[PDB]
């Protein structure tokens, strides 16, 4: 079977702590007064949510409400218990009250207002600095949730709220993180497909915090080259294909020689063979101004097949790329 795996970094957190932690589902759940709140407009609409954002009438606070298809119980409980542990972290979202609709029995997860800009919006007015600046902020909320023993697993540009006038940054939607406890076999179908990790597309189980930093090296890549998504997967197969395309195909059978993978039969038709690409191919005259021997040096050491081989949130805070911030 396939080698097992731990993370470097936080192992034991949870294995250390009382079951109340992160035994979810024993959680219980208490509603606030839904007639504390006056919807004002949607915002969005998520794969099983509607986003509202809404004013507090107690106290004429502008908050967000997320509206929940309660179509997964546990999902709820384990995204509120996480909701909770980490309220205050930082840069992490936070969750302000939870109530429900009487009538229809429908959940929502009431959370601070965050006056967000879009990635395509941003970019123009982003320099080299702002990017490091944000970045840091992102890898504080990461090393923060992992120290709480969480993995996000759904790191995206979508999921994080950047206020660029106030230059806050919150870590949003908490409904795909999960505990880690070392051993333990996972989903791999978490993530979306442009920021899924290797591990999930060859479908190794016994993955940790590094996939978050796999996610955030996608963001970095997207970003510092203009190229978003950066990995253009068409399906989760695909997915893989594309990351083969720039981080060679060499280094992709090593990490499931070392993990006694076993990849999926489809790969041999689709995969091919692909030599490792330099960061610097991507640099062009749109993107150059993001570019640094520093900013490459570190994305090299995110975009790792290797899970260990990731820097962890840690480390990546070290980082010469940070020297500015
Ligand atoms: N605090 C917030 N401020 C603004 N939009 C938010 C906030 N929280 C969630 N959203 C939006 O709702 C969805 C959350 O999942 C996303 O589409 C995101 O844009
Ligand atoms: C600077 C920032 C951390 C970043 C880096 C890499 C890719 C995208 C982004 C990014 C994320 C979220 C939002 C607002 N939803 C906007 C942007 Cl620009």
């Amino acid at each position: 079977g396939p080698v097992p795996s731990r993370a470097r970094v936080y192992t034991d957190v949870n294995t250390h702590r009382p079951s109340e932690y992160w035994d979810y589902e024993s959680h219980v759940v208490e509603w606030g007064n839904q007639d504390d709140y006056q919807l004002v407009r949607k915002l969005g609409r998520g794969k099983y949510s509607e986003v509202f954002e809404a004013i507090n009438i107690t106290n004429n606070e502008k908050v967000v409400v997320k509206i929940l298809k309660p179509v997964k119980k546990k999902k709820i409980k384990r995204e509120i218990k996480i909701l909770e542990n980490l309220r205050g972290g930082p840069n992490i979202i936070t969750l302000a009250d939870i109530v429900k609709d009487p009538v229809s029995r429908t959940p929502a997860l009431v959370f601070e207002h965050v006056n967000n800009t879009d990635f395509k919006q941003l970019y123009q007015t982003l320099t080299d600095y702002d990017i490091r600046f944000y970045m840091y902020e992102i890898l504080k909320a990461l090393d923060y949730c992992h120290s709480m023993g969480i993995m996000h697993r759904d790191v995206k540009p979508h999921n994080v709220m950047i206020d660029h006038e106030h230059r806050k940054l919150r870590l949003i939607d908490w409904g795909l993180a999960e505990f880690y406890h070392p051993g333990q076999e996972y989903n791999v179908r978490v993530a979306s497909r442009y920021f899924k990790g290797p591990e999930l597309l060859v479908d190794y189980q016994m993955y940790d915090y590094s996939l978050d930093m796999w996610s955030l090296g996608c963001m970095l890549a997207s970003m510092i080259f203009r190229k978003e998504p950066f990995f253009h997967g068409h399906d989760n197969y695909d997915q893989l294909v594309r990351i083969a395309k720039v981080l060679g195909t060499e280094d992709l059978y090593d990490y499931i020689d070392k993990y006694n993978i076993e990849l999926d039969p489809r790969f041999n038709d689709i995969l091919g063979r692909h030599s490792r690409k330099r960061w610097e191919r991507f640099v062009h005259s749109e993107n150059q101004h993001l570019v640094s021997p520093e900013a490459l040096d570190f994305l090299d050491k995110l975009l790792r097949y290797d899970h260990q081989s990731r820097l962890t949130a840690r480390e990546a805070m070290e980082h010469p790329y940070f020297y500015t911030v």
